[PDB]
């Protein structure tokens, strides 16, 4: 029934669902403080996803765990656009490369590319949920129907971002020229969060899938 | 910059490196305790022809020397990978690294962290052989693969970077065109170029999943000037 939505319908429905900004509470002991605190809102972002609930329990929290880590870094890459050369955390916590830096260099290089495209919050929350359904779909007749359906919400998510390029006024060889330019950021933001992934599961911190599952708050019967 | 769209898909086409076969060295048969040397071996002789496909994807010779090298540095197991998943698209739950080299699941559960990113690629198979990959689309891909994933990561910096995305916009629009002139509906056209483009995110996953496993043996990655060594070739 989410698949019968309008591309106009889409886009509101997921700019409706966008989280707050959180203020942040050693720099690192605060990120870390930070991410946890998002990683709620980041689970009550994903179910008005239209399509994500429709998947079973176990499948959403799937994506959540291959999914988190590279939607905390394109927000943090969404909300430092306009402050070049910095990364805004928080509105109490602006960082330059100055205060690891391989991470931060890479964030701010993909921050200088959508000032660049003028990546528009439209387009921004498409791309967010094309990572919570593109990043875990690699991970049963019941899995293969779950895969089918994430890939019809992909196709109208694409759908939706030509839409909203074609109402901006691009010619067609613009819309698919931006829609790859897009796209392949993407790739980036994986490399950035298998970088993260790889310092925390080191560390021996990454969320479980009980704690995922908690705060995804269970329908009771 | 100034190529058509067939014209690029020739050049892509013309340069892509052969099939190469895993030694059939008779003092060195096949084992689980060889295997490793075996793969290495044709890691590194495909790794030589993709220096020379390298500086036949259109644009790529345009830059300098430093930043071929550092695209290279960045993009070669993608690209091995990659290689590996269309060799393997035919042939459901195997991968065929070479013709003579084809191996199962549990042919890998020999070395720690291998069988993980076994299935990472026969997953990505499974996705080619579901979109029913062409081979124009492919070598398209590999391209991208080449001119983005270092792209990432200076008047001379900001016109190198400049031309990769233009190069990158050429290779879209052929990308578009090979599906148009199949005959997709522009619909059709979009989302396929959609799905195509976030399998790399997949690939680049890949890429770093094995690059933590090479590591691993602590022997095997391609240092930066050897890497230069290999594409500073004299004229
Ligand atoms: C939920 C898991 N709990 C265990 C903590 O895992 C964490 C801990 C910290 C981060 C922060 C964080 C916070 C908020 C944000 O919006 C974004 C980020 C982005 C991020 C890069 C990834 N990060 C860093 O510090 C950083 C920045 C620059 C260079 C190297 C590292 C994310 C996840
Ligand atoms: C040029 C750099 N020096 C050489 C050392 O790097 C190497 C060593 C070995 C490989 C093979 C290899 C060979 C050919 C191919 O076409 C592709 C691959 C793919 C690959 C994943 C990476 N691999 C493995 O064994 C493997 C497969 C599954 C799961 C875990 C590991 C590649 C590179």
């Amino acid at each position: 029934l989410a698949l019968s939505l309008t591309a106009d319908q889409m886009v509101s429905a997921l700019l409706d669902a966008e989280p707050p900004i959180l203020y942040s509470e050693s720099m690192m002991g605060l990120l870390t403080n930070l991410a946890d605190r998002e990683l709620v809102h980041m689970i009550n972002w994903a179910k008005r996803v239209p399509g994500f609930v429709d998947l079973t329990l176990h499948d959403q929290v799937h994506l959540l765990e291959s999914a988190w880590l590279e939607i905390l870094m394109i927000g943090l890459v969404w909300r430092s656009m306009e402050h070049p050369g910095k990364l805004l955390f928080a509105p109490n916590l602006l960082l330059d490369r100055n205060q690891m830096v391989e991470i931060f260099d890479m964030l701010l290089a993909t921050s200088s590319r959508f000032r660049m495209m003028n990546l528009q919050g439209e387009e921004f929350v498409c791309l967010k949920s094309i990572i919570l359904l593109n990043s875990g779909v690699y991970t049963t007749l019941k899995s293969l129907e779950e895969k089918d359906h994430i890939h019809r919400v992909l196709d109208k998510i694409t759908d939706t971002l030509i839409h909203l390029m074609a109402k901006a006024g691009l010619t067609l060889q613009q819309q698919h020229q931006r829609l790859a330019q897009l796209l392949l950021i993407l790739s980036h933001i994986r490399h950035m969060s298998n970088k993260g992934m790889e310092h925390l599961y080191s560390m021996k911190v990454v969320p479980s899938y009980d704690l995922l599952l908690e705060m995804l708050d269970a329908h009771r019967l």
